[PDB]
């Protein structure tokens, strides 16, 4: 459907928590935090497949995909992973990684276009869930 749009952050929940169990120390995780409310995604779909922009004010990464199809991509810590995403109902799709070397926890990411017309997007590890929420710009 409509996932296609140019997105801003509203909210961040946990996200903190998240890179706790990542491992990132605490002054990098409170500069991370402050990083992701600049957080802006912009993303083109067609059918499946899926083009995904995420930046914030010094870094830009670019995600493509086809629901269905692995891909490789990088975990929330920047660990590459092997990825596939499939849906779990019209307008939300879940995404499961795995580490290409070496353990770590569990990562995963949603993304999913409520009827309000926003975008939330979580992010997992292990126990721990982040929620972003994004509307239209
Ligand atoms: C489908 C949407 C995805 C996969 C979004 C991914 C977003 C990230 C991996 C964001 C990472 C960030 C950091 C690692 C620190 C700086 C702030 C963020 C939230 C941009």
């Amino acid at each position: 459907p409509n996932f296609s749009g140019n997105w801003k952050i509203i909210r961040s929940e946990n996200f903190e928590e998240l890179l706790k169990v990542l491992g990132v120390n605490v002054m990098l995780r409170k500069i991370a935090v402050a990083a992701a409310s600049k957080q802006a995604v912009e993303i083109k779909q067609e059918g499946d497949t899926f083009y995904i922009k995420v930046s914030t004010t010094v870094y830009t990464t670019e995600i493509n995909f086809k629901v269905g199809e692995e891909f490789e991509e990088q975990t929330v810590d920047g660990r590459p992973c092997k990825s596939l995403v499939k849906w779990e109902s019209e307008n939300k799709m879940v995404c499961e990684q795995k580490l290409l070397k070496g353990e770590g926890p569990k990562t995963s990411w949603t993304k999913e276009l409520t009827n309000d017309g926003e975008l939330i997007l979580t992010m997992t590890a292990d126990d721990v869930v982040c929620t972003q929420v994004f509307v239209r710009e």
